[PDB]
């Protein structure tokens, strides 16, 4: 569907994260082998990245705007989960979420779908 | 404001009850737990009864605040344990119940 929050949510939230210089390494799925990192999809089970969410808001792909906040959600929680606490990659995940969040408590209260 | 009583009656109250929060409703007692490295790793401590308080005597000024300090909570919890500890997926679905809440919060 197209609905006010995901609008909300491509054309504030995306459009702010994906151009943040912080950004780089979630724009595409983390490359076990690039990196190498062989316990990478041991650890991690659900790989998420902002290139996969910002092709699913271009292609209509979500019913609700809390699958898309899950999803975001998920890309974060993987960069914790994975990473050492001292790790700068850590603190880039954070201000990421950080912009995340300011600018979900601002998102649409009711969801509804445009005509 | 309207949206820190909706994180306050609504988002706080569900998650508070929830079966996996009750590590979560106070401060991480490294003593307790035996637990000498955790302030030496998490600089800033979180938990729910410290939200709840600051929520009940007006400390916060936006929504954003408290919320980033719900993030703070889970994020702690993921940085300091063990990806495979029970603690992780309780964050988790204490996280996704936030969220879950969190979009239907009013807009201002
Ligand atoms: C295992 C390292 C890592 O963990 N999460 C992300 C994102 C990355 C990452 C770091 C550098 C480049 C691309 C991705
Ligand atoms: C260091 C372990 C831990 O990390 N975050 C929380 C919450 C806990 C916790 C676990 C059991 C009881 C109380 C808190």
């Amino acid at each position: 569907r197209v609905t006010n929050q995901l609008q909300y949510l491509h054309k504030v939230v995306m459009k702010a994260l994906w151009k943040h210089q912080f950004a780089w390494p979630f724009r595409q799925p983390v490359d076990a082998v690039k990196l190498g990192l062989p316990d990478y999809h041991k650890i991690i089970k659900q790989p998420m990245d902002m290139g996969t969410i910002k092709r699913r808001l271009e292609n209509n792909y979500y019913w609700a705007a809390s699958e898309c906040m899950q999803d975001f959600n998920t890309m974060f929680t993987n960069c914790y989960i994975y990473n050492k606490p001292t790790d700068d990659i850590v603190l880039m995940a954070q201000t990421l979420e950080k912009i995340f969040l300011q600018k979900v408590a601002s998102m649409p209260q009711e969801e509804q779908e445009l005509v």
